[PDB]
């Protein structure tokens, strides 16, 4: 009569990173700056070390702000616009190599493999 | 000639929640401690305000500690797998109805409507 429930709800990723995405627009939550050229992107620490063995690396240790050489702020940009949803969306093809580049370096797997 | 790229990587979300459920095992990037009964549950405030609309209201004012009253700590740690995972996994029967009461209480539409 003991009885063992499962269940899985499938729609609960795509709802959980469009809030964390949301919550990024304002800065909610957020506990690094991360700079990258003239541009200050605001993030959650969790997110970034779960998704770039880079920052996983770099946050074991690191303060609140910390910055990026080698990659143009718009790369950086799109970076964070998958690692806030899973998904790239019309990329332009001249960026892709570059995009590609900033995913190796920051091991972030899928970027990193798109070539 | 200007091609815009798109793709969507399915796997992310799986593997996203996998770190972040390891993050919170260790504490890591923990910024909020959930007392329930005589239970301290590390978290981040980041998921939870995401996942649940209870600590959505709740923390967009709180401290590091807050606490939760009429949820049993073991039905508050399978709402946090839950919340770090997108699955409950062999919930005892006789613990569902406490369950589904908790994402009640919590907000989380999901648990909330198991039943």
């Amino acid at each position: 009569s003991r009885k063992l429930i499962s269940a899985t709800d499938i729609q609960y990723s795509g709802s959980l990173l469009n809030s964390l995405n949301e919550q990024r627009g304002h800065g909610l939550f957020c506990d690094v700056t991360v700079i990258v050229e003239d541009r200050k992107f605001r993030a959650h620490k969790n997110i970034l070390s779960a998704s770039s063995t880079y920052f996983h690396q770099l946050f074991s240790v690191a303060g609140q702000v910390v910055e990026l050489s080698f990659i143009r702020a718009e790369i950086f940009a799109e970076i964070l616009n998958y690692i806030y949803s899973s998904k790239i969306v019309r990329v332009r093809s001249d960026l892709l190599d570059e995009l590609i580049k900033s995913g190796q370096l920051l091991g972030v797997k899928f970027i990193a493999e798109l070539g």
